[PDB]
DNA sequence: GGGTATTCGCCGCGTACCTCTCCTAGCCCGCAAGTATCCTATTCCTTGCAGCGGT
């Protein structure tokens, strides 16, 4: 199947992650001076926080344990973004309800 | 190895509509307000030095 098609095997390992446009995930105001949940942006901010953390720690040459832990956390963040729940434990913001990953 | 049994984990479970409510938690730093305190006067008394009539 691989050789028949034009897909290299290693493309199953993500190196660059696309982001959904903004308007398809609009930030609806609640008119109480605040904003609603809009959890997709929450997952995106989470993964970006992990990414920047790892970027800094890689720049500053920390001991391998720290970078390994942070890369594990980043892997979990991407897992949450692409499909939340298929891993051992889902993540929630409140109400003990899982958020809506793209696959959901 | 190999045919078999047993277990684990994922997938699925009706349509359309109406009413209501509620939507992150915790720290922190500027900041308004309210206050107790400190310096500011007046009246009495007893000193210490510079002018000053007087001779």
């Amino acid at each position: 199947a691989f050789v028949q098609s034009g897909n290299k095997p290693e493309w199953m390992i993500l190196t660059v992650l696309p982001v959904l446009p903004p308007d398809l995930r609009p930030l609806v105001p609640l008119d109480g001076g605040r904003f609603a949940t809009s959890d997709l942006n929450d997952l995106y901010r989470r993964v970006i926080n992990r990414n920047n953390r790892l970027k800094r720690l890689l720049d500053l040459a920390a001991p391998d344990i720290i970078v390994r832990n942070e890369k594990r956390m980043l892997q979990e963040a991407v897992d949450a973004l692409l499909d939340n729940g298929r891993r051992g434990r889902a993540i929630t913001g409140s109400n003990k309800r899982p958020l809506k990953s793209l696959a959901d």
